[PDB]
Parts: structure tokens; C-alpha cells; sequence
């Protein structure tokens, strides 16, 4: 049901030279790459990992760039889509593996989405939770995009190097306890962020334990981002302009290889309309959906996540 760390077999693999990248493995079979999110740890896969294995399957689940025991190069450009992307690929081969499944959540989703685009050769198959594809368009800056949804006024506050760096990083025990909780235990409001100054500005000073996360695990992800620090993961925030440029080459292109998309129904930000035509670019599409369930899907419903992967694994 969960996960050891010190239990797990450790891996680590140099796909440049300041740029090494660790992961957890365990299990014989196919081969799953578990890319995670904002602001977490191959840790928030704990539900994952072992149900898959036990399914047949060779998962690989991942300290994303920037995280944890992997590199935090001080560079914002090594965070772009594109460079990361071809570090997936660099990683493939330095293992022996020609191909693999990508499944990867919320950020984690995007790139798993790139390599589909740009190297469906090494992908075998995608899915995402959360995280929809939408493809650019030519004409829209990205800046534009935030005007007409408000909802994404954090990205702003979050383009500033230094600042929203201090506020997660002063208290890392309270951060952790203020964002890891149900829809129902919520404690931010995404309306002006950028104007109250922040986020943590109307949550209480002693936030209770959620129902979701223990005492320890709440440690565990606090000591992690002890070594590296939050300029590593904001970063991945702050590479619009590069994004939206290096996308704009996919027009015309269609992934056709086996595809699945995963929505939940509390994600008040990554909410489910926005793929309803997913379809269109993607044919061989199949879906899932989930109910009750907010941003942390893994942790707050791992039963229902479970389920749905590994029925689709092997239906093709
Ligand atoms: C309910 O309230 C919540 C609100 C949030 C979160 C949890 C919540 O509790 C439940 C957490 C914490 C944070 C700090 C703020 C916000 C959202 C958080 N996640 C995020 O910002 N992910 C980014 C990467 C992927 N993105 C895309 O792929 C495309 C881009 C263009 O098209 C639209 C989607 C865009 C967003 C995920 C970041």
C-alpha cells in the first residue's frame, strides 16, 4: 500500500554534465515512467508504484529536474519544455530501453504530452492526469491567455525570481500542511494573488493536520526541499515565451499512438472542460473520470487511479 524510501532500489543516471537524475524502481514487465508535479516528489506516486508492479510492470518513477535528489541547475532556461524533453530521451538510452509508457500529472503532464508530439517513437503510450492538451494557438501570446482567465493570476506572481520563493520557503513545514489538502479543507483563494501580495495571506497561522497526510509524510517532503530549495520548481513556470514557440511547430501533427485522458471534478484550476475536444488531434483517445476528487488525485483516491491505469495498460 505504500512505500519505504530506505526499502527502495535506487537509481541515478547523468544526462549532462551538471545534470544528473534519480529514480525509484521495482518491478519486471513493460516499462512505466512516472513523471510527478507542483510542488511534490516520486513520494506522491507511493500508491502507485507498488499496485503497478504487482500488475507486471517495470515502473520508474521519477525526481523530476529540479527536485529532491536530482539536479537544480541555477539556470532558468535548462527548464524549458524543450530541453527537458530531450532528457527523457537521453535517459531512455543510456538505460537500454527503446521505447516506453509516459503517464505524468499536472505539470508532469505537459512533458508527457511533448514527447508524444515531438518523439512518438519512443513513446509507446500517454496519459495524463489533470493536465490537458490544447494545442497552441499562432495568434494568442501566452500573457495574452492570462487576461482572459484570472484564475491563472498566480502565474504572474510566480515570474518574479526571489519573491514567491520567500513566502514557500520561510516556513517549509507550514507550506506543506497549507497546500496538501481536499477541495473542502481548502485554505487559498487563486482570485487576486497577485494583488493581496501573496498566498499564504489569509490562511490561519496554525493550520490543522488534513485528513489526507500524516505527520511524517509532511516531514518527508519538508526535508526534501531542504537541499534544493522552490527556484528550481517555480522555474518551470517561467519559460512561457520558449514554450509557446517551440509548440508552434506541432500544427498539422496528430499523436496517433494508444492515448488516455484522466479528468477530476474538485480541480478548481486544471478543470475538466477544458479537454472537451481532445479528440480532434488525438483519434484514438480513451478517458476516465473521477468524482469526489480534487488536485492531490493520487493521494486523496489512489484506488480509483489505480484502477483505471492498469485496466488500461493492458487493454492494448
Ligand atoms: C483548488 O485550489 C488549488 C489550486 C492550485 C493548486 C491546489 C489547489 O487545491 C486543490 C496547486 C498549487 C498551485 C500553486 C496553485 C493551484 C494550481 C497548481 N497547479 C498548476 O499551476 N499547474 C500548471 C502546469 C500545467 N498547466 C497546463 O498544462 C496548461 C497550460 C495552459 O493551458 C491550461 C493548462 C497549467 C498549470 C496546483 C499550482
Amino acid at each position: 500500500t505504500s512505500c519505504n524510501p530506505s526499502d527502495m532500489s535506487h537509481g541515478y543516471v547523468t544526462v549532462k554534465p551538471r545534470v544528473r537524475l534519480h529514480f525509484v524502481e521495482l518491478g519486471s514487465g513493460p516499462a512505466v515512467c512516472l513523471c510527478h508535479g507542483f510542488p511534490e516528489s516520486w513520494y506522491s506516486w507511493r500508491y502507485q508504484i507498488p499496485a503497478l508492479a504487482q500488475a507486471g510492470y517495470r515502473v520508474l518513477a521519477m525526481d523530476m529536474k529540479g527536485y529532491g535528489e536530482s539536479s537544480a541547475p541555477p539556470e532558468i532556461e535548462e527548464y524549458c519544455m524543450e530541453v527537458l524533453c530531450k532528457e527523457m530521451v537521453t535517459f531512455l538510452d543510456k538505460l537500454g530501453l527503446s521505447q516506453a509508457v509516459f503517464i505524468g500529472h499536472d505539470w508532469g503532464g505537459m512533458l508527457v504530452w511533448y514527447m508524444a508530439l515531438f518523439y512518438p517513437e519512443r513513446v509507446r503510450a500517454v496519459a495524463s492526469l489533470n493536465t490537458p492538451f490544447i494545442p497552441a494557438n499562432p495568434n494568442m501570446s501566452p500573457l495574452e491567455s492570462i487576461k482572459a482567465n484570472p484564475v491563472f493570476d498566480y502565474q504572474l506572481y510566480f515570474q518574479e525570481p526571489g519573491v514567491a520563493e520567500a513566502e514557500l520557503e520561510q516556513n517549509l513545514s507550514r507550506t506543506f500542511k497549507s497546500l496538501f489538502r481536499a477541495s473542502d479543507e481548502s485554505v487559498l483563494s487563486m482570485h487576486k494573488v497577485c494583488e493581496a501580495g501573496g498566498l499564504f495571506v489569509n490562511s490561519p497561522e496554525e493550520p490543522s493536520l488534513s485528513r489526507m497526510v500524516t505527520e511524517e509524510e509532511i516531514q518527508f517532503y519538508v526535508q526534501q526541499f531542504k537541499k534544493s530549495g522552490f527556484r528550481g520548481p517555480l522555474n518551470w513556470y517561467r519559460n512561457m515565451e520558449r514554450n509557446w514557440k517551440w509548440a508552434c511547430k506541432s500544427l498539422g501533427r496528430k499523436i496517433l499512438i494508444p492515448a488516455l485522458m484522466v479528468t477530476a471534478e474538485k480541480d478548481f484550476v486544471l478543470v475538466p472542460q477544458m479537454s472537451q475536444h481532445m479528440e480532434d488531434w488525438i483519434p484514438h483517445l480513451k478517458r476516465g473520470h473521477i468524482e469526489d476528487c480534487g488536485h492531490w488525485t493520487q493521494m486523496d483516491k489512489p484506488t480509483e487511479v489505480n484502477q483505471i491505469l492498469i485496466k488500461w495498460l493492458d487493454s492494448d
